[PDB]
């Protein structure tokens, strides 16, 4: 005898998301990530993607959950992101359906992609290092500060890091987009091998393979990046353009994310300053969830820097972000 496939009383509708979904979609979101949510900013932007398609799950015609897919890496990558159930659906296994109906959609719509890639900050437990290959794992600081507040203080506090001998900021080097000090950073393969973690660009979460297809999408973004030295390169930064979150609920938080990629703490110190220094005054009036992703055994001497030598407040304990990759066909 077989399983007869069993109807639901009020089946699921997957459906393309539009811009008049936006404020249902809002409804579903909250609490998530503790306010850094990116999506409240994004959604719109999401909408515009041309290789990213936005899956709803709609109940009685009302959203209830949703996820994207984009295809990246030259058709060969689909990135999923965004994956969310409102508060009141969740325990039923409406995400369950919703991936299985996002993979349909993936093998449909784009035949020629051959892995999932997705960013991921939970433990890995048995059944999840069962279904995916681990790409590679940056520690997770997460900071926060009033913008003004540091303005104000920050030189002063230099100074005294200075005439202590505790801290001085090393040299770094500008590294322009336009100018095509990019390209030549993540195109070298030695770069690639020693500096970038698993060979793999993560910018605010998000994975590329280091290609120039790839860097033309990451060129759109307005990037701003830092590097120790061009000639020799061993640690390279990458702040995103901070954006509005729902954090406190009042408008006056941002997220400033910054990816750190290679093994000198010391430099990742100076760049990370660089970057505070260079976003800080767009920043007046507002507070900062600041969060820096780096190699892990340079957390504990970041988070101190932060907290003791800039007076930031660090939010919470050491978290990883894990890369995972699967096999769309298996
Ligand atoms: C994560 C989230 C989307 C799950 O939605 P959900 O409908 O409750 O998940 P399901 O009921 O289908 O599955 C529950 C369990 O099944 C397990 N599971 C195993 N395989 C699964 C699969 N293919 N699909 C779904 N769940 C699976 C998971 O371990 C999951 O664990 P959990 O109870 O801790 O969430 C939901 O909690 C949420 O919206 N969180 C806020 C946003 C967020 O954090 N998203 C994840 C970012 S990576
Ligand atoms: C389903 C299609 C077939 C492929 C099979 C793979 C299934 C993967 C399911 C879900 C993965 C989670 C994706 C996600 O949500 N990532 C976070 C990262 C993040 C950003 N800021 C904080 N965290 C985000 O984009 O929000």
């Amino acid at each position: 005898m077989k399983l007869e496939p069993e109807a639901e009383a009020e089946p699921l509708d997957f459906v393309v998301a539009t811009e008049r979904e936006f404020e249902e979609v809002l409804a579903i979101s909250g609490g998530i990530y503790g306010g850094l949510d990116y999506l409240p900013s994004r959604y719109h932007s999401w909408l515009r993607d041309p290789d990213r398609t936005v899956v709803l799950a709609k109940r009685n015609g009302g959203v209830i959950a949703l996820e994207s897919v984009n295809v990246i890496d030259a058709g060969e990558t689909v990135l999923v992101e965004g994956l969310r159930v409102a508060p009141w659906e969740r325990g039923k296994g409406v995400a369950g359906l919703l991936q299985r109906f996002c993979s349909q959609l993936v093998k449909r719509q784009h035949p020629g992609v051959k892995v999932a890639r997705l960013t991921r900050d939970d433990q890995l437990g048995p059944r999840e290092l069962k279904k995916y290959r681990l790409i590679t794992k940056q520690g997770i600081l997460l900071v926060r500060f009033n913008a003004s507040a540091l303005l104000a203080g920050l030189g002063a506090r230099l100074a005294a890091l200075r005439t202590s001998g505790t801290f001085s900021p090393l040299p770094t080097e500008a590294v322009s987009e336009a100018g095509g000090d990019v390209a030549r950073l993540l195109l070298s393969p030695s770069v690639q091998r020693d500096v970038l973690p698993g060979g793999t660009i993560i910018q605010d979460w998000q994975p590329y393979r280091p290609s120039e297809s790839n860097l033309r999408l990451l060129a759109a973004k307005g990037l701003e990046w830092r590097v120790d030295s061009r000639a020799r390169p061993r640690v390279l930064t990458l702040c995103t353009r901070p954006f509005p979150i729902p954090h406190g609920g009042d408008g006056t938080w941002r997220y400033l994310n910054i990816d750190a990629f290679g093994s000198d703490g010391a430099q990742v110190q100076s760049q990370l300053l660089w970057h505070l220094q260079r976003q800080a005054p767009r920043l007046v009036g507002l507070n900062v969830m600041c969060q820096l992703f780096l190699e892990p055994q340079l957390w504990s001497q970041l988070a101190d820097f932060c907290q003791v030598g800039l007076g930031l407040e660090l939010v919470k304990g050491y978290t990883e972000q894990y890369l995972l990759e699967a096999d769309i066909h298996h």
